[PDB]
């Protein structure tokens, strides 16, 4: 029993933070074997923000520009390419903590575990869910960019993003490991603005699930749903449509529990329409969104 | 900007997990130095009388693919103490505290000395812990890390029926009215932690969050007498003094915040939310508060 935002086990992320130094600006870097990666807007000055060439800022830039510092140790910088908005920094030693690795694209919904950094030193890890607007609702402050958000599956480390900004409705954008942003985000100061967000529903769903498998059925209902009469309830709360995977994704809980998936969503039906009443389901006021139905198979299993 | 449960980096314990098998029980040790400590219920009630029966040899220690050999047991309180032929060369520079209740601290959960997850929790008023847990995560400590120091604090031993865990100190003295055997326990009438639910108003003051304030002040025995009735912990003269920091940062004195206070507990949060919460958070400590808004790192 128990259910708790779970983030994965920082240590094999750790041992990759370097800080990245770069005139006056100092943010963190991925160190992976003998590459660093880190944001390109690390050339950037407080001016060129609004209009940067990368590619013209870049070339002006020899390799000891670059001031990699792995703990007391300095790295020593032997090449330089940009792949997107990632800068991707040669160094002359490998690390030897190096983990077992993957870059993964992640889609929104997927969860997350971020490593928070202020110059190459982790302060502290949480969970972290890519809003369907794509941005996420994270806990940085200036220093930060260059933190990783990853997921431990096994003993390998899947990279699936990097920081970059915060927008100014306090939310962040950043890129998956191989330099794209995550939605219709730039590096760059100009007027940016995260899109109207939504309630990832199958996440909710799961959870509502993870709650079956701890004894709260307290919201279950006799009603079940058509998918598309679902939909057309969760458009009206500001949910994201639930889809046919959603649905067979959602499979293995359902049989678990024994409460069919558009069973499931008539509950949620019914928790939109009525609120919690003064209850609590899993010891939340509000229906949570930042677990996948992976997510609660984990927790709840193994 | 942005306020999450956050957790100390979990690397420095990582290191340190290792399995304990002791015949059918299969839980998880903490290796520091040439010791490991795990739940004194592996050997599961004399265990003074069980102990005595098991030798080196009946303990079988696993550090990742490695086998650990015991060569000497001994207990202290409710953790058993084995001595091993190899010193853990990641052994970080560590302490065995004790924690008071309303303090926080990071849990790192393993299933067969392989660490799963790790999550940010408080010690109950009640002296439980509302963990997430599973078969097999006995011995899965709670830390905090201070500089480059792993507090060790917490060792995981059982669950109570309520679904809220137990578990003791790195000396084995449980935490709360609690024994490490099955029998009737239950856990006591939990109260919020007062202290920590000022520091997480703070710190939504600090995000923007400010809806909640008034014009209001009050009394250090008027907000107890409120906070008595809501099942809050009494806010003590030092609890005053430990949020002087976040009073300075937002100007807001630390019995404005607790009229504040008053009036969500008596009015409620009325359809609005402070930090993405429905509920009055009390699992943020004024120092974790402190340290994520302006930005510690170890
Ligand atoms: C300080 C300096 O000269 N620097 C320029 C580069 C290098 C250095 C910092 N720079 C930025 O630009 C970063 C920056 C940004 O969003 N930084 C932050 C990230 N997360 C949390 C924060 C919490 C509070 C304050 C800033 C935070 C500033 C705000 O504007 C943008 C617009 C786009 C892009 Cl991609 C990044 C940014
Ligand atoms: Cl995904």
């Amino acid at each position: 029993s128990g259910f708790r935002k779970m983030a994965f086990p920082s240590g094999k992320v750790e041992g990759c933070m370097v800080q990245v130094t770069c005139g006056t600006t100092t943010l963190n870097g991925l160190w992976l074997d003998d590459v660093v990666y880190c944001p390109r807007h690390v050339i950037c000055t407080s001016e060129d923000m609004l209009n940067p060439n990368y590619e013209d800022l870049l070339i002006r830039k020899s390799n000891h520009n670059f001031l990699v510092q792995a703990g007391n140790v300095q790295l020593r910088v032997i090449g330089h390419s940009m792949q997107n908005c990632v800068l991707k920094l040669k160094v002359d030693t490998a690390n030897p903590k190096t983990p077992k690795y993957k870059f993964v694209r992640i889609q929104p919904g997927q969860t997350f575990s971020v490593l928070a950094c202020y110059n190459g030193s982790p302060s502290g890890v949480y969970q972290c869910a890519m809003r369907p607007n794509f941005t996420i609702k994270g806990s940085f402050l200036n220093g930060s960019c260059g933190s990783v958000g990853f997921n431990i599956d096994y003993d390998c480390v899947s990279f699936c993003y990097m920081h970059h900004m915060e927008l100014p409705t306090g939310v962040h954008a950043g890129t998956d490991l191989e330099g794209n942003f995550y939605g219709p985000f730039v590096d760059r100061q100009t007027a940016q603005a995260a899109g109207t967000d939504t309630t990832i529903t199958v996440n909710v769903l799961a959870w509502l699930y993870a709650a079956v498998i701890n004894g709260d059925r307290w919201f279950l209902n006799r009603f079940t749903t058509t998918l598309n009469d679902f939909n057309l309830v969760a458009m009206k709360y500001n949910y994201e449509p639930l889809t046919q995977d959603h649905v067979d994704i959602l499979g293995p809980l359902s049989a678990q529990t024994g409460i069919a998936v558009l069973d499931m969503c008539a509950s949620l039906k019914e928790l939109l329409q009525n609120g919690m009443n003064g209850r609590t389901i899993l010891g939340s006021a509000l229906l949570e969104d930042e677990f996948t139905p992976f997510d609660v198979v984990r927790q709840c299993s193994g």
